[PDB]
């Protein structure tokens, strides 16, 4: 019926992989976007949406009123029969999921820290071990789960996008990941989306983050 | 056939909710437990298990070779038809999941920090907002998803166990959560497990954590 609603800060943050999945699926959706100066506007609306666990992002479509970014992206995947056709494949996809989140949360965890520049050294020292596993995973695979796209592909894409801002050379040792990122960008729906006015380029985290914050790239 | 293997540090950490679920299900499993001084022993074995994304915990049963704690607990749930009977219920359970992880990771995220005692003030200031949602969730509900146990019940239980160590009064304002914790402890399988030699009481995080570390409680 009506367009489902994806609500979130006007930032990449937790919801960027979900946006990419929806666009890949060419699904109609509309967003409720909260701006940098709309914190009080959100807090005044937060507990008045029928949400069991009020938070950003939320996703409302007439069947569900969801929070939790990973519940939301998995629901959208589930509704298109992409979560896995059996327990073994579902676990495989949840494993891909978590491994990507080790990278993405690894960033988010330190981005608001006052000592970011110190913590970032540790994260960047450990990052190649995490990347290596995906590089190996993509040996003779088009996407993370073989010949067909799954939602962790867009999670990985988002993670790669973000860590490149932390160190533009961090993928130099990982040619298959560099190719993967280009391959996602070569999905016509995704190419179209990234060139559209719907695409949010910045910020990566909340505007007040030490890394990936501010109104514009450094 | 043979007992599945759950591999992890001899700590509560990421895998405690999974142990509780298995025991609730009265499932046979054996553990491969890595001790405080077995870091090199693990690193020598890490890449020799056929794991796609080598890590702790792992779970091996002859059908799967999994890493990622959330993939593992969901696989075990899935194998007992507990993940949800439709996309709406599956999303509900993933939402419960993520909300619990906001508490549990909220702890894990700061526990190894040098400035834990400062960061802990912020976390404990925000914690009541998170707890309030579960307190509300349990109004006239036996478990988080109604009349029947689901894996986020054991995740919440574990989260409550851990935050009580950070502040033994943090549940004083939340009687239904205090009751919930007692209700889980009153599941006979769980009561039996917590009294058994299989139960690991400490540490909460890795032994070297600032919070929830060491060989014994403070
Ligand atoms: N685990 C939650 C975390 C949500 C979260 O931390 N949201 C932040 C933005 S990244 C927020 O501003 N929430 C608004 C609020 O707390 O009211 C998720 O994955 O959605
Ligand atoms: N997201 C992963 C995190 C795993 C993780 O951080 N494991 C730590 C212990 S809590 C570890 O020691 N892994 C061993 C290794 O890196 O080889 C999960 O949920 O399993």
């Amino acid at each position: 019926s009506y367009s489902p609603i994806l609500g979130y800060w006007k930032i990449k943050g937790l919801v960027q992989p979900t946006r990419l999945l929806l666009e890949y699926l060419e699904e109609k959706y509309e967003e409720h976007l909260y701006e940098r100066d709309e914190g009080d506007k959100w807090r005044n609306k937060k507990f008045e949406l029928g949400l069991e666990f009020p938070n950003l992002p939320y996703y409302i479509d007439g069947d569900v009123k969801l929070t939790q970014s990973m519940a939301i992206i998995r629901y959208i995947a589930d509704k298109h029969n992409m979560l896995g056709g059996c327990p073994k494949e579902r676990a495989e996809i949840s494993m891909l999921e978590g491994a990507v989140l080790d990278i993405r949360y690894g960033v988010s965890r330190i981005a608001y820290s006052k000592d970011f520049e110190t913590l970032k050294v540790d994260f960047l020292s450990k990052l190649p071990e995490m990347l290596k596993m995906f590089e190996d995973r993509l040996c003779h695979k088009t996407y993370l789960n073989g010949d067909h796209v799954t939602h962790p592909d867009f999670m990985l894409y988002d993670a790669l996008d973000v860590v490149l801002y932390m160190d533009p050379m961090c993928l130099d040792a990982f040619p298959k990941l560099v190719c993967f990122k280009k391959r996602i960008e070569a999905i016509p729906q995704i190419d179209k989306y990234l060139k559209s006015s719907k695409y949010i380029a910045w910020p990566l985290q909340g505007w007040q983050a030490t890394f990936g914050g501010g109104d514009h790239p450094p």
